[PDB]
């Protein structure tokens, strides 16, 4: 009977959906995302030439600190039993460490896809929430196209400035103090460049952190990082710096691509011309100085229920999303 809407098919949202399926039903689970596919900042791009040639444009690997294991032990052991995650066994230059690194052999977006199927939720793509209105002690959720929809509960997982862009009753359900806390939330900006080959080969490492370059911050050989043996072609992922990301936010994607491509020649000369390229703009890459109080979630209405979750309330990492999802679930436990 209960109609629950989860806005955002990212890390926080897919886990909220999977956790809601447990500890209940009966309920109807809907997941809406403005993008063509799921993942959010954990997406994996695939080559047009071959769907097997894959590159992680956002998150690279899962860093497990000795605190969040055994705190999130149940989450890690489940993702390892299914083979979704596997320990990192390839070298990555410039990394700092009793930590343990993990990689997703089928691409980092496979984690979200696993949680979405576990939830049994009805997932709808190219579904951008425009307005959230209150009609007869129930929610009326509007989209870019077409007709609006009714729900009993809503969980919002998109970056904080995007929650603030929504029009309707939501703008008046947010108290002045809550609005000030949300406005304090800040994200850095970066550009991602995915390059696809069929060539092969190289360098000894699989990943490399760069601090001396004005445009590039990190370079990864995605196939070697995930340790794909098969002879599929190599895949290169480049993460820009924050100053480059902020300077070129409103610039042409084809112009930005040429800046990073000419910068890759200085870091790594002797590479063939790529078959395919994928440039991804991360306007809200990672949470810088934002909380605003440290809490996992923010409830803005109880009957009917509405909360905001995600990165902006914890930290911009896999365990931050887990803590934010667990906090949202404890908030709706008696609803
Ligand atoms: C370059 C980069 C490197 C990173 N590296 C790491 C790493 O190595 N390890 C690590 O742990 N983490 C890393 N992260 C961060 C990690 O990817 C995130 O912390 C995690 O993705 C947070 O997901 P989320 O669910 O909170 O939000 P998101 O993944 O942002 O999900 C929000 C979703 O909501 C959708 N959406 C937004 N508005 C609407 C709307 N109006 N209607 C419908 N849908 C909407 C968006 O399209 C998006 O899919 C990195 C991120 C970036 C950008």
């Amino acid at each position: 009977m209960a109609q629950v809407l989860i806005v955002g098919a990212g890390m926080t949202g897919s886990l909220c959906a999977a956790l809601l399926r447990r500890q209940t039903g009966p309920l109807y689970l809907a997941v809406w995302d403005k993008a063509d596919d799921s993942g959010g900042r954990m997406t994996t791009a695939c080559s047009p030439h071959n769907p097997q040639c894959t590159a992680d444009l956002g998150a690279q690997y899962i860093t497990c600190t000795p605190h969040y294991a055994k705190k999130h032990q149940r989450f890690y052991d489940e993702l390892l039993a299914y083979g979704v995650l596997r320990p990192l066994s390839s070298p990555i230059e410039g990394m700092v460490m009793g930590d343990c690194n993990f990689v997703a052999p089928q691409g980092i977006s496979s984690i979200i896809k696993h949680y979405l199927k576990e939830s049994g939720a009805e997932v709808y793509f190219r579904h951008r929430v425009t307005q959230i209105n209150l009609r007869d002690d129930k929610w009326e959720v509007s989209k870019q196209t077409g007709s609006p929809e009714q729900f009993d509960l809503i969980v919002l997982t998109m970056p904080v400035p995007e929650i603030l862009q929504l029009q309707g009753d939501i703008t008046t359900l947010i108290s002045e103090c809550q609005r000030q806390q949300l406005e304090a939330v800040s994200y850095s900006s970066r550009y991602a460049l995915g390059l696809f080959y069929e060539a092969g080969t190289d360098v000894p490492w699989a990943g490399q952190y760069i601090t001396s370059n004005p445009c590039i911050r990190f370079v990864s050989i995605d196939n070697k990082k995930r340790n794909i043996e098969s002879s599929i072609g190599p895949s290169l992922v480049i993460h820009t710096t924050v100053p480059f990301g902020v300077t070129y936010l409103e610039h042409s994607i084809e112009d930005v691509q040429e800046l990073v491509f000419q910068q890759l020649e200085n870091i790594l000369p002797g590479l063939p011309q790529p078959i395919a390229t994928k440039c991804q703009k991360w306007r809200h890459s990672q949470v810088t100085n934002a909380a605003a109080n440290c809490p996992g979630q923010m409830t803005l209405h109880h009957k009917p229920f509405l909360a905001c979750g995600g990165d902006g309330f914890t930290q911009s990492n896999f365990d931050g999303c887990i803590t934010s999802a667990l906090c949202v679930l404890e908030a709706l436990k008696n609803y």
